[PDB]
C-alpha cells in the first residue's frame, strides 16, 4: 500500500543555479550536496535535485501541463509572491481557479505554483460548481 | 513561507487509462473525475490528472531523470513491486543507487518510484556510503 509522496526529484543542468533558487529564493532548507545532487526540504516535501546533462531548459510552450504546487499561506503569498518578481522569476500561467495560485518556473522551466487551498477545500468547491461531466467517488 | 508539497500534476494523455493506473493499479483513492481530469489522493498527496493533448508518451530514453516516489513499507515492497511486475508495467531502472526502490513508469511515460525509507533514513545510509563529493549541512 502507497502511504505518500516520498519525494520528487528534478533533473536539473547546473546545480549551482538550482541549489541557489530552491534554498536561498524559495526557502527550503539544504541538507546534503554531492558532485552530482543534492537533498532539500520543503515541511514535508523530500525534494532531490539530480544533475542531468539531459535536462534541456525548457520555454514553458515547450512542456505539458505536469507541475508541482508548494503550499503557502495566505497571509504570506502577496509578499512570496512579490520575492519571485523582484528576482525576475518568469510565469507561466494566470490564475483563473480557486485559491491563490502563482505559476512561476525554475530556472530550467520545471513548472512550479504557489498554492493556497487543500484537496478538501478544492473539492467542496466542485461540490457547490461542478466542472464539466464531474462526478464524486 | 512554503510549507511542502500541495499538489502533484501529471499531464496525461488518455485520461481513462491513467485514472486506471493510479486508481485500480496503485491503489491510490479516486475522489473525482471530469472530462478534462481527476483528483486522488495517495496519503496525504493530492494528486491531480489532467488531460493534454500536448501529453506525449515518452520513452524512458528521452526523457530526463525527472520523477515522483512514492512511499511503501518495508513489508509491502516487494510484493507490490512483483504485482506491477507481472501486471506487465514498463521500467525504467534497475540500479538501486538510492536505497530500495523499484523504478516504473506510468502510461505516459511519467517515471515513477517505490521507496522504501524517509529522506532521514538515506542521510544516515548516504554517511556510510556517500555518494562522490558529498557534505552534510
Ligand atoms: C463524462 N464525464 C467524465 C467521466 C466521469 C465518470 C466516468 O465514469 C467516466 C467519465
Ligand atoms: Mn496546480
Ligand atoms: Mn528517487
Amino acid at each position: 500500500m502507497l502511504s505518500g509522496l516520498n519525494h520528487l526529484t528534478l533533473a536539473v543542468s547546473q546545480l549551482a543555479p538550482s541549489v541557489a533558487f530552491y534554498q536561498q529564493l524559495l526557502g527550503m532548507t539544504l541538507h546534503a550536496r554531492w558532485d552530482s545532487g543534492a537533498y532539500l526540504s520543503c515541511g514535508d516535501l523530500w525534494l532531490c535535485l539530480s544533475l542531468d546533462p539531459q535536462r534541456r531548459v525548457t520555454p514553458p510552450e515547450e512542456s505539458d501541463y505536469t507541475h508541482y504546487a508548494f503550499s503557502i499561506s495566505e497571509a504570506d503569498f502577496a509578499s512570496f509572491a512579490a520575492r519571485l518578481e523582484a528576482a525576475g522569476v518568469a510565469v507561466w500561467k494566470l490564475n483563473r481557479s480557486e485559491g491563490a495560485s502563482h505559476y512561476f518556473l525554475d530556472p530550467d522551466g520545471h513548472k512550479l505554483e504557489l498554492h493556497v487551498g487543500s484537496l478538501a477545500q478544492r473539492l467542496a468547491a466542485c461540490r457547490e460548481q461542478p466542472y464539466k461531466g464531474m462526478v464524486f467517488f
